[PDB]
C-alpha cells in the first residue's frame, strides 16, 4: 500500500560537495533536493547566545560554558564561521519548502534546559518560523518546556526509553528514536499511528534498513544520505 514516509536531512545535506554538518550550505542543499526537513543541533552559550553545532566541544572549547565571543570566529569543516541560530533562521526563512527540525542539545541542569528552551522559542518566534519549526531533544526538561510554551507545536523525544502511550500522556506529538529501539519494540510505530503521533527514526544510512523502516511505516527517516532515501521512495511509488 501507499508509503507515508518523508525524508529529514540529518545536520542538513552535508554529504555533498562544499557542505558541512550543521552549516548554511547543508541547510541550502537540503532545500535544493526538496527534503521534507533539515535537522540541526542547538546550544546556549554561557552568555545566552544560541549557536548551531553538534558536539558539546568545538576545537577544545566547551560551548555551553564559553562566551559567544570566544567561539565566534571558529570555522566549520567547509570554512564557514560557526553559525548563530539567528543566522540559521534568517537563511531558513527564505527557504520556503522546508521544515526545520530543531534539536536542542542537553544543558547542564533542568533549569538551564528550561532557559535554553524558552530562549529557543523566543528566537523562533521573532524570526517568524513557529509554523515551520518542530522540536526534538534527548533532554526531558527541555521537551517539557517546549510542550508547555508551544502546545500547538511538534515536540518529539529522542532518548528511546518511553513508550508512545507514555509520551502521549506527557503531551509529546511524536517519537524520534534510534533504529535499534524500533527494532527492539516493533509495535511502537503502529502505536504512534493509533495515538495520533508521528514516528521518526535516526540515523538510517544502510539501504536495507531504509526499506525496513519504510515497510514498518515510520512517518520520517532521519538520514545522512537523504537522496538515497528519496530514490528508494520514488521507485517504490511506481
Ligand atoms: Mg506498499
Ligand atoms: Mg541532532
Amino acid at each position: 500500500g501507499k508509503d507515508n514516509t518523508k525524508v529529514i536531512a540529518h545536520r542538513g545535506y552535508w554529504k555533498t560537495e562544499g557542505s558541512a554538518q550543521n552549516s548554511i550550505r547543508s541547510l541550502e542543499r537540503a532545500s535544493e533536493i526538496g527534503a521534507y526537513g533539515s535537522e540541526f543541533d542547538v546550544h546556549l552559550t554561557a552568555d545566552n547566545v544560541l549557536v548551531v553545532y553538534h558536539d558539546n566541544d568545538i576545537q577544545g572549547k566547551h560551548i555551553q560554558s564559553c562566551t559567544y565571543d570566544e567561539l565566534k570566529d571558529l570555522q566549520l569543516s567547509n570554512g564557514e564561521k560557526l553559525p548563530t541560530l539567528e543566522q540559521y533562521l534568517k537563511r531558513a526563512k527564505k527557504l520556503k519548502n522546508i521544515r526545520l527540525i530543531f534539536e536542542l542539545k542537553s544543558h547542564d541542569t533542568p533549569e538551564r534546559n528550561r532557559d535554553a528552551a524558552r530562549l529557543s522559542v523566543q528566537m523562533v518566534k521573532r524570526m517568524k518560523l513557529a509554523k515551520r519549526t518542530d522540536y526534538i531533544s534527548f533532554n526531558m526538561d527541555a521537551c517539557k518546556e517546549f510542550i508547555r510554551l508551544c502546545p500547538k507545536s511538534e515536540v518529539s523525544y529522542l532518548n528511546g526509553e518511553l513508550s508512545p502511550m507514555e509520551l502521549k500522556e506527557l503531551g509529546f506529538t511524536g517519537l524520534d528514536y534510534h533504529y535499534k529501539v524500533l527494532q527492539s519494540h516493533p509495535d511502537w510505530v503502529k502505536d504512534c499511528k493509533v495515538l495520533g503521533m508521528t514516528s521518526n527514526v535516526w540515523t538510517v544510512d544502510d539501504p536495507k534498513l531504509m526499506e525496513e523502516m519504510i515497510d514498518m511505516g515510520v512517518d520520517f527517516i532521519t538520514t545522512d544520505l537523504p537522496e538515497e532515501t528519496q530514490k528508494i521512495l520514488h521507485s517504490r511509488a511506481q
